């Protein structure tokens, strides 16, 4: 299906101020060591004053903080989410059935992703590295997409309607009682890949 719609609501969603794909980046490389990540360390790596890592932050009201004041979830997390995410030994997770297909580029890591099916509950996995994917199990699995809102909270508008799911006809029959949901389609894990993909490709062009 034409995916251009996709790739240009959820550019604009993450790219609300400048800075964001700037830190963006290290930010996931730092929570995939399973830590929760720091402010300073951000402001560190990036070389900026902190002040500006909490400003880009601030924007992002998805974003998750422990009892410390410290971040531990953005589009990965330490908290527990339906979609397991996995490098080297430490378990992470995701906000979403996408995420876990953009990230592993990002990170420049090979994950291991596994979740259920959002129909039917059959557990579900796959192999996820920076260039391509590997195990899909079940190997006809599916993931279902809307239409990002710009304005919206990316994980309430997004992130919470974009499921695994067995297979595509599994899924479409689920998306048959999903209606009003704008931009609802179901696609091949495969095709949500090349989606993912293509919004990477976009975003780190736009990276300093
Ligand atoms: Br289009
Ligand atoms: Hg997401």
């Amino acid at each position: 299906m034409k995916l251009a719609p996709y790739i240009l609501e959820l550019l604009t969603s993450v790219n609300r101020t400048n800075g964001t794909a700037d830190l963006l980046v290290p930010l996931l490389r730092e929570l995939a060591k399973g830590r929760p990540v720091s402010r300073t360390t951000l402001a560190g790596i990036l070389d900026w004053p902190a002040e500006r890592v909490a400003a880009v932050l601030e924007q992002a009201t998805s974003t998750e903080y422990d009892k410390d004041g410290n971040i531990i979830g953005y589009g990965l997390t330490l908290r527990e989410t339906s979609y397991v995410f996995e490098i080297d030994d430490r378990r992470l997770y995701a906000w979403c059935a996408l995420s876990t297909l953009i990230f592993p580029a990002l990170i420049g890591r090979t994950a291991r992703v596994s979740s259920h099916c959002a129909a039917t509950g059959a557990p579900v996995s796959l192999t996820v590295s920076p260039s391509e994917i590997q195990a899909v199990e079940p190997a006809g699995m599916a993931v279902s997409l809307v239409l990002p809102q710009e304005a919206a909270d990316v994980r309430q508008s997004f992130c919470c309607h974009v499921h695994f799911f067995a297979s595509v006809p599994t899924a479409e029959d689920w998306a048959s009682k999903h209606q009003g949901l704008e931009g609802l389609a179901i696609v091949s894990v495969h095709e949500a890949f090349g989606l993912g993909q293509e919004f990477n490709r976009h975003l780190l062009q736009t990276m300093s």
